[PDB]
């Protein structure tokens, strides 16, 4: 078992590769970083094509659209909702004519099955809608009636109370050029145009937006990084069997000391061992498979379905490399020089996450404040919602100027809830944070406290 | 005694119900808290439809308005006073053929008595108003006339100096359809619109607003959910019952003790026990109470007279969850592992409340900068008002960019006051900052002062 | 000098009125910082009268005025000069017939001697401007001479290279009726406005702006506030007369001390006694002279000369509530059952004071670097300026997100500069951080430090 | 040995020039900070002078111009992208008829060779540029090629799929008036303008910028202050010689101890001596003398190829002053009473070094965080770029009320990213914010345990 011992205690090299491998994985691993990075890096310029191509669309089918004015561009009169819809029909009509860019747009029908457009100006309103507020009285079948017109590149008009929403589809084609300064083939890039004139409320307001889906391919006519990509992919597969035959090894001696500790005297009893940590040997490797495992996946089955799979995976990526990031430096303290650092951390959670339940606590009796208060007045309150963000507030600056005076003037309303909204909401910065720093402090303390003992298996150690 | 004693002590079921009744009452009073956020959230939504509501009818009832213009939408100019007031009686003229709404609006007459309108555009002027700057003087009746005229759905001019203000009043109803959204069936509104010209200040310059009150009922032809809320509310009776037994056991302890005190040796003396807690066990239930007493009274007797006593009760409601919240944690620490967290909180207050007075009259001074140095420049320090405002700013972020450096280049004036305002307010960031935390540091140290005592009824302990 | 010792101990009288006066001027004091609060607030009213009038001038008397367009408002062309002049020659033609204000003007001529105007349309420009720059040449004689038209209540032009700026001079009286409402007879006010169109950088830009002074009497035909602010002030002047007899028997105490030291053996020699404080007791009152030296003096004789000196006097009587409110604490402390908030004051300043020179030191080379590097980017920091903006940065939130991530993506320039200005300011953020805590912390640990001792002359104490 | 040993102690004048000279720099030094600072102030009006300019420029040059429109300046349509053009070109038809100020262009052609212009209008475009996306293809010869228009002071189209950019180029003089203010003779400035249309994202928007650089230099006809800069500039040469000379008896005595230590005993062996600080008496001489060098550089060689060189060499004698600054306390504190403040930095770095490796470590997993999170919502984070920006956000405010809240009602999409981005951002705020008051408080208990030890070579002093 002594063998065992020193297996556990792991310099060792020195005292003499599997490090390599764990050292290759990380600049194995950490290159797959780079590559994501680089390939982050693509996709934002991309991420940038498609962003300018989102202000561009939303400029060009959007008539009176200002900038900031998305939160609220709106349609409020059956003049006004019409006047957009037209602006938007023109567009299409006059595209090849007017825009600044070359699209091309043939087939592409949508969404229901069939045929041709491009786009397709769709109505939805109640099968049955009889609405007579004079009589406070309606007659409703809710089914949702669809009715599509169809325009085919080179006036319909739908009751108020009946609309439900109204929709523009069309598709647009168009080649990303920009792509020759990365000294890369221009890609053909398929726009799916998405314009919601949105009557759900019956509010006598229509919210209209503007959305699209991008469709990236190479063009008709035409390997070397995808193979890089290729072969890095096949690296993790390496680094994750590499990681199985660790965690094997580390099975075999958790048999050894399940069966140590119960082999010897018939041996009793188990322990959690708390944090034992530590801990990230074996740990940091599954989540290294999982990010090594997501990233075939990415590239691989899940692939073929692309877009939320392609997105979801990348944040696994993200543990693993500051988890990536975070062993290193573990790994690269080699004790760092006695490992003070790392120590300090562990003893402040067991008080801590006691301290955070209670605070939570605290927390959650603050957070329903912000349900029954926001109702009344502001709109920075008034779902968990914002309640959540509110949460912000307290902790930081931006949010305290804002609320607090912009609160006190007030929209107001009710003596008492003004006298209400300040003698709450000025409990509310006071109790947390001479509190906080004391939770940080008083574990600071303690980290101190950690410190002050820091300032300055047993058995076997004995035994050795 | 003995039994009174370990009544005291009270884990002791698990030597051994009353507590699942005090268990059941946040689940029960959870389940309350559970039944006023779904109030909360329908509130909201429909609190969402009032919001929606409002700004319509800014937009639907305002000439020129602008969103984020509230602060400052007003009249200047007769040209100008006219303009709206004209634009806002188109409004009443036209609206079932404009309108994205429908809106029905008959009889309501308001609001001295009679009769029909349905909507006053009224006129209030001084009975006798000679005004005469000219050779500074006047002859004033102050006493206020209200000339109004009626509308009756399908050109008046007041003399400037005369104004003391214009009003438009209106009601219109309508259905609010979104519900079908939450499966809940249509409700109908009625809404009372009050457009206001306000020329009280005399000072050239007309503010001009619209507000909106509410009357929701149900549509004319029509339990479940309002059943489930009156059996929380007689649920809520029974946990106040129930508080009460146990607040009347407690008096029984404190005539034992009282008795107990004086009663042994013809005992004295009384002991104020200072924090003496602990507390909870009696002050919470009370508050419970008052938490309970108050729901019952938002659905029973003042709900006959609406909408501020229920608005106010909420506010009770919140105090007993995170009470409500606060209780469970402290039940639910069942001494929470030694309760470590919870004494922490008890030794600061004896010092920081000495602390906070002490705090308050540094503050106090720093407050009267405010009012004295405030008027000469910038609108933020002004009345006590923002000098309240003015606190945020110390503690928090968001004030400190916006004010010191506007200030700096400032309105200013005054060579002195350039000199005076930097000398202040400079002054002014720098002593709480270094203070607050030693406050909670000294605290917080004073919390590691109670935490080294920490990092490690008595007579009656010692008998048992 | 028992009975001395006994004086300087001073819960005195609880042993045994001088407390009551002392007590008295507090409240008296303390009453007088009422009267000014009520002063301030009919001021801040009055002082909202101002405001009022003066958005009211700008809107009235200005074209093409907007709202936050004050930091920007100017001419940019002869066309665009032009117009904004001959508009608000407008409003002095045409205010009768379109102002929602009734103002009257007459006389009131100025600034040069004579005569009437009401207002004079004034163009200063250099006796002799020969301003060649296509062969790098000019002849100047820099004397500005005031070319001036007079209009009377019932087209010119200057070279632009000529202007060195356009005025235009008028008054205008009204009545202040909304004193009504505060049951306050209405005020006769005198509006001098003064529109400034400054072309002294001769920059092609002229900023344009319109000032007012007010000058506020009784109406033509007209005691009790007056007479109470009288009482007010003889008050005052018995409280600094009680302060000077403290005084005196404080210096008495002094030259027995003098005399004390000196005399019982020769005595030597001389202490400084460092802070020495307590400190207030005679610091104290002397400011409180000069608090209520100066309301006296805003009252009284400089008064005939009112309004800068009316505000500077305000500013002293400040110090003496914080102080007349921070007195009290001291006094109200009474020991403040021992008096522990207030001993832990006084050890950090020794330490602090000389934390704070270097931290000085460490900040002025840190703003120094302001002065270097603002010139190429930014208009935050560009003087001692914005340099002095910045110190606000680093404390508190409100600079940190908008400068060094606007900076960033920046005007930029200069490819070492964006290199540069992370380089550095980067740099700026995160010395100060960590260490300003230690400082407070320090002192904070150091102030435990004072808590550590604190956590827990000399001769005639001994003596008795 | 013992007087070299009396020279590390180095006070020692009063034991007893040197120190003057070393004093006389700083106020040498100092006095040519003031110098720059004078220059610097200077350079900031005429600082001035070129942002007036530019505002200037960018409103006389641009058509739709907006204040704020700077970061969205640009043209969608052919129709827009003509009018500017032709607005930008009447400018220059028509300058000297309307501008505000007095401009002469003459000759000062650019920026191939020949001739005049003064300004040209040139084109950019692909040599060979077959563009078809509706068949996926194109063909390109991407050598640009320059077409360019020349305009000599008193409608050319190019295909929108062709441009790569449009500029336009002119000259325009103007004498520096403003300067008579600071009593100085008027300056001869040429501001070279360049206006571009760039469309080398061919995204179909395309932005329009203006820049300016300008030559400064005396007009055609015409030492003091030039002088006295020149005097400056030597005595800087003075103390760097004095540097040297200090520099080489550090080095003397570094061979001496270089001897001592070896030569004594055949002695061994050699210390690094950690921090053995101190350090400034010979490592601030070092930097004194870089930031010496350069100011005579700034005057001197390099300063006959101007303007990035200029700027630079400012940037290295910020060093010396707050070096400057802080050599001079250090002197300045004599031991400062025992230098308490001076030892505190000291201690931490040891430990906070370690320290800051790990958060640097913890911080860089945050950063990737970032870069695979960013993509898909906000503009915040998107490049190293933001993501450098939102370590702004952590330490303070102004950042997390923004993206926190502003982001969860969200751009969003991905109903796993709407519960992603809180899941991980929520994360993101605490880890930090609890962990750093700790390492500036471990490391300020470090610095109390630093302070511990404080709140209170070897072998030569022992000697002596
Ligand atoms: C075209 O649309 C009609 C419905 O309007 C549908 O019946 C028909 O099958 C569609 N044909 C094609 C080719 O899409
Ligand atoms: C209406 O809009 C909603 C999104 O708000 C969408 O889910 C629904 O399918 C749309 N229905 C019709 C008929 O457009
Ligand atoms: C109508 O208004 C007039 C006052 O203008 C009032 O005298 C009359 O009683 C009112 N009648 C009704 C039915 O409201
Ligand atoms: C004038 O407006 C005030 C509110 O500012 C209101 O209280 C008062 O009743 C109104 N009077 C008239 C005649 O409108
Ligand atoms: C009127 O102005 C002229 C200068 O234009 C001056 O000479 C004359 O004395 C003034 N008279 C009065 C009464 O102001
Ligand atoms: C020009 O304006 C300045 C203030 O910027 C003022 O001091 C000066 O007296 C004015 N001179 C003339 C002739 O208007
Ligand atoms: C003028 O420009 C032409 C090119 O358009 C060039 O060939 C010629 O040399 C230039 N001459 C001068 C004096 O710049
Ligand atoms: C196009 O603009 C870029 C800067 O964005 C510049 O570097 C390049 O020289 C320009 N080329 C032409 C032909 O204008």
């Amino acid at each position: 078992t002594e063998e065992e011992d020193l297996r556990r205690r792991l310099p060792c090299d020195k005292f003499r590769r599997k490090p390599c491998k764990l050292m290759l994985q990380v600049v194995k691993i950490l290159v797959v970083t780079v590559q994501l990075i680089l390939f982050g890096l693509s996709n934002q310029l991309v991420v940038t094509f498609r962003e300018e191509n989102t202000i561009a669309f939303r400029h060009l089918f959007l008539l009176g659209y200002s900038d900031g004015s998305d939160d609220t561009f709106a349609a409020y009169t059956q003049e006004q909702l019409y006047q957009a819809i037209f602006y938007a029909v023109d567009q299409y009509l006059i595209l090849p004519e007017i825009s600044l860019g070359r699209y091309a747009y043939v087939r592409g029908g949508g969404g229901p099955w069939a045929n041709g457009s491009a786009l397709a100006l769709c109505q939805r309103y109640y099968h049955r809608g009889h609405v007579d507020p004079a009589n406070d009285t309606f007659d409703i079948d809710p089914r949702v009636v669809t009715d599509c017109i169809q325009v085919d590149p080179p006036n319909l008009t739908l009751k108020f109370h009946k609309l439900i929403n109204v929709t523009i589809h069309f598709q647009l084609k168009t080649i990303n050029l920009q792509s020759l300064i990365n000294n890369e083939i221009p890609d053909c890039y398929t726009f799916s145009i998405l314009i919601t004139f949105d009557n759900k409320a019956h509010s006598g307001r229509i919210p209209i937006r503007l959305e699209t889906k991008t469709h990236i391919q190479e063009c008709k006519h035409p390997s070397f990084r995808l193979l890089f990509d290729v072969v890095v992919i096949l690296t993790c597969s390496l680094s994750f069997l590499l990681c199985a035959r660790s965690l094997l090894r580390g099975f075999l001696l958790q048999n050894e000391f399940v069966v140590f500790m119960w082999r010897r005297r018939g041996r009793e009893i188990s322990l959690w061992e708390r944090l034992e940590f530590v801990n990230g040997w074996y740990i940091l490797l599954v989540t290294s498979d999982v990010l090594t495992i997501s990233g075939t996946v990415m590239k691989i089955g899940i692939e073929a379905k692309n877009l939320a799979s392609y997105d979801v995976c990348s944040i696994l990526l993200g543990t693993s490399t500051l988890l990536v990031w975070v062993g290193v430096i573990r790994y690269l303290t080699f004790f760092h020089k006695y490992n003070i650092l790392i120590a300090t951390l562990r003893v402040a959670l067991p008080s801590v996450m006691r301290f955070c339940c209670c605070v939570a606590v605290i927390y959650l009796g603050y957070c329903f404040c912000g349900w029954i208060v926001l109702g009344p007045y502001h709109v920075k309150f008034r779902s968990l919602s914002m309640v959540s963000e509110c949460l912000f507030s307290l902790i930081n600056g931006d949010d305290m100027f804002v609320t607090f005076a912009a609160m006190q003037a007030q929209q107001g309303h009710s003596s008492l809830v003004w006298l209400f909204s300040q003698l709450y909401l000025y409990s509310f910065i006071s109790l947390f944070i001479y509190m906080v720093l004391s939770l940080f402090i008083a574990l600071i303390t303690g980290a101190y406290d950690t410190i002050k003992h820091p300032g300055g298996e047993l058995q076997a150690y004995i035994e050795q």
